[PDB]
């Protein structure tokens, strides 16, 4: 009743492959608040501020017990040298297939150059401690985003 997407069971079971080599699970982040970003490319503009953003606020975060994501679909070693050089402290998921991306529904299509072009929409999410989504953000402006991910986590959780 509170959630505002249903995924696919077989989402929460997905090898997801971070940044720093290693592999997690939606499932495995049971009992605590989580924040996916799904941006579309590593080192943009928008993409790196929005992670800055995200990593400034990770104290506060921090507080409220909350893990957070960032998610495209570059390499590993790509997600590594942008963590690296902005200095992130939270992981970024390298969805390389797409596979966490079509779950959450963030493949979206625009009827342009003539094609219909599928992309990676700036999107976030909230996921409770019991792996449900109770917020989503899409179409997401950069400006002021974390800031109200963070309010809206604090409200949540609450
Ligand atoms: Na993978
Ligand atoms: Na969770």
């Amino acid at each position: 009743t509170d959630a505002v997407l249903e995924l696919p069971a077989a989402t929460f079971d997905l090898p997801l492959s971070l940044s720093g080599g290693t592999q997690t699970t939606l499932r495995a982040h049971a009992g605590h608040w989580l924040v996916i970003y799904f941006y579309p490319k590593d080192s943009t503009p928008g993409s790196t501020t929005e992670g800055l953003d995200f990593n400034a606020l990770l104290p506060e975060f921090d507080k409220a017990g909350a893990k957070i994501l960032g998610v495209s679909r570059d390499s590993v070693k790509s997600h590594d040298n942008f963590c690296a050089k902005q200095g992130f402290a939270f992981p970024l998921v390298s969805d390389g297939d797409e596979a966490l991306c079509r779950a959450f529904d963030v493949i979206k299509e625009k009827n342009m150059y003539g094609k219909q072009v599928l992309g990676i929409e700036r999107s976030t999410f909230l996921l409770s401690p019991e792996g449900q989504v109770v917020q989503a953000w899409r179409k997401v402006k950069v400006a002021g985003h974390a800031d109200a991910v963070l309010a809206a986590l604090k409200a949540h959780a609450k």
